[PDB]
Parts: structure tokens; sequence; C-alpha cells
């Protein structure tokens, strides 16, 4: 039996100021937020394994996997994406797109000393296939993070639309791509140009593969990527590519941003541009995202669809106390005391009004308060 | 087992909307607001906690826990309530910060799914180590004052105390069961079952009596007084002064208007150890809010300590009290892209939300603009 001060594992206390740290780091994400014209929304704690479970992101060995009493397997929610694409289906049918929904939600992981529960805020939005539509949320989550303090990151761009076009002309074959695919998504260059060297390919075929890596930069990386791939595919990712740049620039974010056709943030969900945020001082991105186009049509409402996500705990990491006051009063001088406290609630000023006989030890306690006010004993 | 369908939901979990959820967080901020201007602090728990600790400790009965086992086979809960993970939080983490603590909350709490929603949003404090009439006032008139901000208007506050029942029951019956046998019948309220078990009862004529008019003592601050005439004990002439002095401070906050009072009020079979409260709107119903004093929780978590707080079922609460898109709208394409992105740029600076859409990724142009308040054209 566990002591009474244990919690199971991967489970974290929120203590006072940290809540206000983290509060206001939210709150004005989602002031931002709002102010580009999303919804807020929220969804269940619980959804079905074997629905909303299977289709998000977040691997199979990485979901927090429970029985319910009915022997039905659940998921504490692994992300917010699966639950929204339900909700728009279930719900908001009858809402025409395009809908730009936002959350600021607790997901789960499989227990494992890595956090099984974290607060993730961000965005989605459905129904706009355009370019411009990337460039919006990848630059609404660079607004957003710089409100919340944020001042040196970077977000790396790839584009699913880009790598298929290249290995599938190269290789032929969607067996040889996912092998050339997996190196990148286990971000092992090495193991990917070694692997390149192996197949039975032309050299000047060889070199273009190779070259992939070398598809990290503006846009002179751009250009880079044209000369490798000319395919039909090719040229609308490329154009994609080369539009959503210039929205970029035109929202004034270009020098957060960077391409890196490397990219690959997993092995099939998005379908389209993707994207992933680093703080200056950690080797973990806080943020990601992307156009994940083929996820509504799995509960019965295809519709194309973009976002992102934001991790709190790994913003608040990445970024970085009773400013109240305190009226002790003794019984005899309670109304006085309650009086002053009114009064100075009603200008804005945290007030804690406590009766002397309720403290043990004063001097402990005036040292938790900015400032401290006598009405003790006899008028 | 079939896979569910897709839209399906596990049984007792429920969408918020955008509407609804505009309405609740205006709501839940102007009472967090006022929490805040009276020295509270707001934390946060876990959603898992162990069963065989924080499960059993809680207010929430076994049946009424949801339950789970986890990989390696322990029983876990996702958390019935906020104030025994506050009672662990403020036992271990928060050990060496000094008593009394004013904690606050804002979080989902949990039910097992019996065929009720099974999760649904409750705010409220807790107010640890400080065993006053000063603290039994000071919850209650702050709950009283974030209803007020919330918006609600003309409720009421009924208040009991579990001491008064006990010494009354107790020195009638003489023994914990047949006590506990009456205590049943006022928890659920029912009276009729109450009457009917008094006339069976074993009693002579003026116990009968005293028994009976337990029911009668609900009202105004009149109600105390005829509560003085049904029992003498030191404990009972204890619990009614507790109500005396928590009126006359209620007084002095002037939130005495609000309150009432109701010696039936039974919120629990043991939890509850004096003082308890509920509040309900002016159209009655299931009581909105409720708290009262707890003063063995701690104890349980080895840091002893008087306390009391308070709960609000926020969508009870959001129901009381009582679309449509504000949103501005440009509409652009490619050629005054730049145009319209620096007027949106620059409404958003004054608090204007706008949607700033290409038009190419619009299907139906014209019920999109119908639906938000303004449209501007940033088309040629």
């Amino acid at each position: 039996k566990p002591f009474m001060f244990e919690k199971p594992f991967g489970m974290r206390d929120t203590l006072p100021e940290w809540y206000k740290t983290k509060k206001n780091i939210c709150d004005q994400m989602t002031e931002e937020i709002n102010l580009w014209g999303y919804d807020m929304i929220e969804t269940p704690t619980l959804e079905y394994y074997e629905t909303v479970g299977v289709v998000s992101a977040i691997l199979d060995q990485q979901l927090f996997k429970l029985l319910d009493q009915q022997g039905n397997t659940l998921v504490l929610r692994p992300d917010m994406t699966a639950p929204i694409a339900r909700l728009v289906a279930s719900s908001l049918k009858d809402r025409a797109y395009p809908l730009r929904l936002a959350y600021q939600s607790n997901v789960y992981r499989a227990q494992q000393g890595k956090p099984a529960e974290f607060e993730q805020l961000g965005v989605e939005l459905i129904g706009d296939g355009t370019a411009s539509a990337d460039g919006e949320v990848i630059a609404l989550m660079i607004a957003a993070l710089k409100r919340a303090g944020l001042s040196e990151f970077k977000v790396a761009i790839g584009h699913v639309g880009y790598v298929n076009a290249l290995l599938m002309d190269v290789v032929g074959n969607e067996q040889r791509a996912d092998r050339l695919r997996r190196f990148l998504y286990e971000k092992n260059y090495v193991g990917y140009r070694e692997h390149v060297k192996s197949l039975n390919l032309s050299t000047i075929d060889k070199s273009r593969l190779m070259n992939l890596l070398s598809l990290r930069g503006g846009r002179a990386a751009i250009e880079e990527a044209r000369g490798l791939i000319q395919t039909e595919k090719g040229k609308t990712a490329l154009a994609e590519m080369t539009k959503l740049y210039e929205v970029l620039e035109s929202y004034g974010a270009s020098e957060y941003v960077k391409f890196d056709l490397t990219l690959v943030l997993h092995m099939s969900y998005y379908t389209g541009v993707v994207f992933e945020g680093y703080g200056n001082r950690l080797g973990v991105p806080l943020c990601s995202g992307g156009r994940y186009d083929e996820l509504l049509s799995k509960f019965h409402r295809p519709a194309q669809a973009t976002g992102f996500g934001v991790r709190i705990d790994l913003l608040v990491e990445a970024l970085n106390g009773h400013e109240q006051t305190c009226i002790l009063f003794s019984n005899e001088r309670r109304f006085e005391a309650i009086e002053l406290a009114r009064k100075k609630r009603a200008n804005g000023e945290a007030v804690v009004l406590q009766d002397l006989a309720g403290v043990t030890d004063v001097d402990a306690m005036s040292s938790n308060y900015q400032d401290v006010i006598y009405c003790i004993g006899t008028a």
C-alpha cells in the first residue's frame, strides 16, 4: 500500500508559483489565438482506444490505455486533433468550413521519470487547403510564442508531399521509399547516406537522394529542391513551399523559420507541410504541427486540415511569492478589518483577511505576505 | 467485441461546443478573479490518484469512484474531488508552508460511469488550519461574493451543523447505530420515512417530539432560537453557539440577506464534522454548490488541521444563469494579401478579433460572409 504522500508514476502537482507562471503564459497565447478568430472548445478526458486512440499521431506504445468496467479499452486523450476531428464530424457538420478551433488541455502518455500528463495548447484550421492556411497556423504559433515571452526559437518546416514525390520518383516503390523515410524519421543521416549508396540506382539518382539532406534554409534551399524533382507532384509541393515562404514573409515571420526537407514527424500521419519549433536552449521540440488531410475522412467527413500544438511544460521550462496584503485582526475589530479588506479588494488588491486567533505563528505568516496591516486588540 | 463507431464517446463523456465554452469561461473567470482578491492561490493536482490513499479518504462514496487498473495492476482513480488531493499536497509538497493555507482550484472531477455525466468541472477553495468563526464566515462570504460576481441573483445559502444533529440524535437514542438510522433519513431527505421511524421507536412522548421538531428547524435566524429548546447538552449548546457567531460574522460581511438555516442538513454520513452549507439558485432544483468543515481529513495525511471550504458545480451554475460570430472576417485574394494581413494586423492590435481568410480556401463564401458580424473584401 502506497504512503499517503505518494502519487502514481508520471503524475505531478502544480504548486502556487508555478501555477501563476503557467497561467500567465497560457493566457497570453489564448488571447493571441482569439484575436485570429479561433474559438476554444473542450473534449472528454476519455476516448475509445479503437476509434480516437488509433488514429492519433501518438504511437501505440505511447498511449495511456485502460479498461473500463465493461471491458472496453479507453485512452486518456493522447492529443486534441483526433478528438476535435470527432467533435467536428459529430456536432459541427452543420457549421460550414473553414472552422478555426482552439484548445488548452491536459494530454496523456503511457506511464513510463517522463511525465504521463502535461498541458498542451493549440489550434486546428479545418476545411482550407491553401498555403495561406498553412502560413496562418505557423505565423500564429510564432505570434503566440512571442507573446508568451519566448524571443529566441526556430521553426523548421518540412513537406511530406515533397519527400514522397522525390523518393517515389527515384525508387519507384512505396516499400523502398519507406525504408529511406525511416532513416529521416530517426534523424539517422549517416545511416541514410550509407543506405542510399547500397541501393540499385544510377549514381545520378543516388546524388538526388543524397542532396535531400542539403535542403535546409530559405529561398536558396527551395531553388536547390526544384533541381531534384520536376514531376507534377514535385511541382505542386514546390509551389506550395514557395507560396508558404512568401506568406510567412508577409506575416513578418520569415526570420523565425527555415526549411528542412529532411523533417519527417511521423511515418504516415501528416500529408503536406510539417513543422517543429525549438527553443534556443533545449534539443527538444516544444511545439509542432502540420497538414493532415486524411484524418477527417476517417470520421466520415472528409476535409483538409492543419494545425499546431505547443507543449506548455516544455515552454515554461524554456522560458524561465505573495504580492498580497494580509490584514491581521482581533475579534473585537472584525468589522473594521472586514471593511478595510472590502475597500482594497474593490480596488483590485488581493487581501488575506486573517483572524489573529487562527494563526499559531504570526511572524512565520507575515513573512509570506508583501505587506501586513494590523487591526489588533482594542480600538 | 466490435469496435465502437467513429462518433461514439465513452459513456458519460461530453464535448463542450464553442458557445457553451465561452459562457462557462466568462462565469469561471469572474469567480476565480474574486477568489484571488481574497488571497487564495490556485493550484493543480494530477488527473490520477491512488485508490487506496486519496480514493478512499475522499468524501465521494466508493461506488461513485471512477476506478481503473494501471499496467502494474494497481487501482487508480480519476480524481473524485479536489479536497483530498489538496490535503495530500498540503501535507507533502507544501508541508513547510505554515498554516493557515488558502488554496483554490478549477478542475474536472470524475464519477464512475453509471447508467449523469462522469466528468464535470468544479471550482472552489480550501482554507486549512484556521478553526475560527472568522474562517467559517469567510468561506461562505467568499462563495456568496463569487456567485454574485458571476451574475447569480436572489439565491440562498442554507446552513446546517453536523454537531447539532449528532448531539440531538445521540442524546435521544443513546446508541450510535440508532442514531445512524435516523441520520440516514435526513441524509436522503426522507422526512416521511423519518417521521414513520421515530414513531416506531421505543421512545417517550417528549423525546419523540424532540426528534420530530428537528424537521421544523428550517428558516431565518429565528430557527437557531427554536433549536435551543431541543437539546441542552454541552455539545449541542456549542454547535448552536458556532451557528450564532457564524451569523454575526456573515452580518459583518453584509452577506446576511443570502443566508438561511436548515438544521436538517446532512451532507454526508461521516465526512463533515461541523458547519455545513449548500447554495441554491432562486429556482431551486439541485444545489449549485456546497461546503463545510472537514476537521479530520488532514490527520489522515499526517498533518492534522481544522479545515473548511466550498465547491461549485460549474455546469449546474451555467444552467442556473441562462451562438454568434462576434469576429470580423477579411476575405482576400493573392494580389491583396499583404494589404489584408496588414489590415488584420492593425485591427488585432485594438482587441478586434479577425478571421483572415484566403478566398481560394472557402467552399461557400455567401454562407461564411453571412455568419460573421462584419466582412471586408480585399479582392482584386
